[PDB]
C-alpha cells in the first residue's frame, strides 16, 4: 500500500474523501499512521494532531508518553511528537487552531508554516508567520522553543514550566498558551494551567474545544 | 453500472457477524468502495444510514456542491453525499427509514417500501414507494418525485427560494412537510419550519434531536 | 494473514499503536473480529468488551441479543458472550473495571484472572482474586453464576432478578453490581436497577462511565 499511497488529508481530500475521520496516511518513510482528517473546517484536508473536546483523558503526560502519542480515536488525543516530526519535517505545512468556548463561541488562529524537529532536538518549535485568526496570535511566543514535560525540563524558567502549569508545551517562561494544560471547564480561579490562549479567552478560562491541524501550504 | 467481489450494502456485514453499528466499507456499483455508517441494532439492523444529526455540531445549511460530495463526520453528523446515495439506490430496490428523538427522549419513526434519488443529471429528483409505517406519520410522498434543491440552486415550485426560506436542502416542492436537513433549532422555535422538522410528528415548529435516514434491500 | 497479524490489543500495543481505538484482531481459531483497545488506561493493551457512557444504547436485551453482542463502535456496547469467551477462552487475562461517577471522580477494580464459560455451560462468570480497587469489590459475589437474561432465568431466586433489576449479568438473588441496568442518569429513586456498583455508589446512584476490559498476563 505504500506505494502511490496518500501522505496527508489534504492527498485524501483530493482523492475524494469527504467525510470527517481516521484514515490511513503514510509518512516520509513509509510506516502507515492512521491519523485524524478535517475534511471541513477551511476547506478541509487537515490532519488533526491533538484534540481536546471533554476532559476525558489526562493529558498530563511524561516526555515518553507525549513522544509515542496518547488518547483515544473516539475522542481526545496527542498524535505524537515523532508523528508530528515526521508530518512537518519535508514540505512545508501550514497550523490552523481551532477554539470552541463553553458558550458555544468558535474562534482560530492560522499560521504561515509549522514545524517540529525530531527527539534529538528536543521537538523545537519552528514557526511561521501570523495570518489570521479572531483568537489572536498566541504561540510565535514559544518559537524556536524546545518541548518540555513534568519529567523533562527544556524552558527558559528556573523552575519547571509543565509542573508549574500541569501541561507540556513549548514552553519558555513560562506561556502565553497551553493547549495541553487541564480540562478545567470554563473560569478557572487557579492561573494558567487550563486549556488556555492568552489572546483569546485568557490565563482564567479553559476552553472546551482545541483542535491543532496541519496542511501543506 | 453490482459488485460481485464483496460487501455492497449493511446488510451484507450484518449477514457475515458484524453485530456492532459502526463504520464499515461497502463496495457501490462498479466496485467503487465507500465507509458508510451502518445501524446494526434498529428493526433489525442492517441499515445504511445517510443521514444523521445528533448535537447541531456540523452546518447542515450548505451548497449544492457540498451536498453533492458529502459532508460533516464519521464522528458525529454528516451527509453522505447525493452522488454516494444515488450510487447506494440505483440498483435494486431498498427501504427507506427514518428515526427521529426529541428532547424528551421520545422515538418516532417512518418506513417507506423503496427509496431512490436519479443521478446529478436528473438533480436527485427523490422517487419513493408507498409509505409502510410509523409514529411519526407520513410527511414525505409529499415529496415524492421533486428535484432536490439547496441555496444556491433553487428547483423547487415556489416562487422564492425553499431553501433559503426555511435554512435547509431537501426535495422542495412548494414547499415541505419535512426539513431534516434544516437548521438545529433544540426543540421549540417560533419561526416558521426552518428546523429539523416532520410535519406530521412534532409540527412545523419542534426540531428534533436526533434524526438519522437510512435504507436496508427489500 | 493470520499468522501474521496480532491476537490481542496487547500484540497491537506492542507493535506501535499507542492510541485507542477499533482494530482487528484474530482469536485462537483464526476468526478475525473487530474490539475496541484501550491504549491508555495502566500501561495500555486492553481488550475493552463493554462500555457504558451515555444511556443511548439499551441494554434491556435477550439471550441471544447478549449471545452476538450488540451496540455501537461509536460508543456504548456489549462485545458479546461468545466472543468474550472465544477472547478469554485458552490463556489467562486480568479483568479491570473503570468506573465515573457523574461529578468524574474515577475508580477501577482489577482481578487476577477472568473468563466466561461456553455456550454450551451458560456463560458463568470465573472470575480470579480482588487486588486493589478503588471502587471496592462488587463482583467476587457474582464469581461462579450462570448469566442470565430477561428470557432466560439461570438465577436462584423465585422471580426472574433481570426482570426485577433490567439488567443482563451473573445474578443470584441478587445482585452486588449491575454494570448492564439501566442508565439512570445519576441519583434515582428506584432500587438496584441502574448501572449500579455496591463498594462503589451503593444501590440508588447510576454511573457516568463503566468499562469492562481484558488483558493477558
Ligand atoms: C476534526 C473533527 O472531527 N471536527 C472538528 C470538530 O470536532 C470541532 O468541534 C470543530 C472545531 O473546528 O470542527 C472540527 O475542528
Ligand atoms: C450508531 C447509530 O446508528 N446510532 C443510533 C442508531 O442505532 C439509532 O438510529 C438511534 C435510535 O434509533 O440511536 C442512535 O444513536
Ligand atoms: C413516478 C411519477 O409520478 N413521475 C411522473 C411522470 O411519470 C409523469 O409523466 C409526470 C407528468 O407530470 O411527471 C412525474
Ligand atoms: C477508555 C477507553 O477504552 N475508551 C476510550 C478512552 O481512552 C477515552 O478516554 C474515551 C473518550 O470518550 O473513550 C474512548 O475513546
Ligand atoms: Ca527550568
Ligand atoms: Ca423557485
Ligand atoms: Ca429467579
Amino acid at each position: 500500500p505504500c506505494l502511490t499511497g496518500p501522505r496527508t488529508c489534504k492527498d485524501l481530500l483530493d482523492r475524494g474523501h469527504f467525510l470527517s475521520g481516521w484514515h490511513t496516511i503514510y509518512l516520509p518513510d513509509c510506516r502507515p499512521l492512521t491519523v485524524l482528517c478535517d475534511m471541513d473546517t477551511d476547506g478541509g484536508g487537515w490532519t488533526v494532531f491533538q484534540r481536546r473536546v471533554d476532559g476525558s483523558v489526562d493529558f498530563y503526560r511524561d516526555w515518553a508518553t507525549y513522544k509515542q502519542g496518547f488518547g483515544s480515536r473516539l475522542g481526545e488525543f496527542w498524535l505524537g511528537n515523532d508523528n508530528i516530526h515526521a508530518l512537518t519535517a519535508q514540505g512545508t505545512s501550514e497550523l490552523r487552531t481551532d477554539l470552541v468556548d463553553f458558550e458555544d463561541n468558535y474562534q482560530f488562529a492560522k499560521y504561515r508554516s509549522f514545524k517540529v524537529a525530531d527527539e534529538a532536538e528536543k521537538y523545537n518549535l519552528v514557526l511561521g508567520a501570523f495570518v489570521e485568526g479572531s483568537a489572536g496570535d498566541s504561540l510565535t511566543f514559544h518559537n524556536n522553543q524546545s518541548f518540555s514535560t513534568k519529567d523533562q525540563d527544556n524552558d527558559l524558567n528556573t523552575g519547571n514550566c509543565a509542573v508549574m502549569f500541569q501541561g507540556a508545551w513549548w514552553y519558555k517562561n513560562c506561556h502565553t498558551s497551553n493547549l495541553n494544560g487541564r480540562y478545567l471547564r470554563g473560569t478557572h480561579g487557579s492561573f494558567a494551567n487550563g486549556i488556555n490562549w492568552k489572546s483569546g479567552k485568557g490565563y482564567n478560562y479553559s476552553y472546551k474545544v482545541s483542535e491543532m491541524k496541519v496542511r501543506p501550504a
